[PDB]
């Protein structure tokens, strides 16, 4: 998959 | 998935 | 999924 | 499924 | 399913 | 299903 | 089915 | 709002 | 706001 | 705000 | 918020 | 925020 | 924020 | 944060 | 899978 | 942060 | 995988 | 930062 966290 | 949290 | 969390 | 949440 | 919350 | 809550 | 809640 | 769709 | 899409 | 989706 | 997609 | 994206 | 994606 | 991507 | 945390 | 990808 | 974390 | 790749 493709996650991005901020 | 494609995720993205902010 | 597509998922954006804000 | 496509989910945004704010 | 394609799901806003607000 | 289509879903818009606010 | 489609649903907008405000 | 409290919405549940199915 | 509650939301459950299904 | 809380939101399941399935 | 909390989000959970499936 | 909380999420778990499956 | 807390993020579990799968 | 919290991440974990599977 | 392709991951960014911030 | 702490991140774990698998 | 793909992983950067900041 | 804390991180494990696999």
């Amino acid at each position: 998959g493709q996650t991005v966290t901020k």
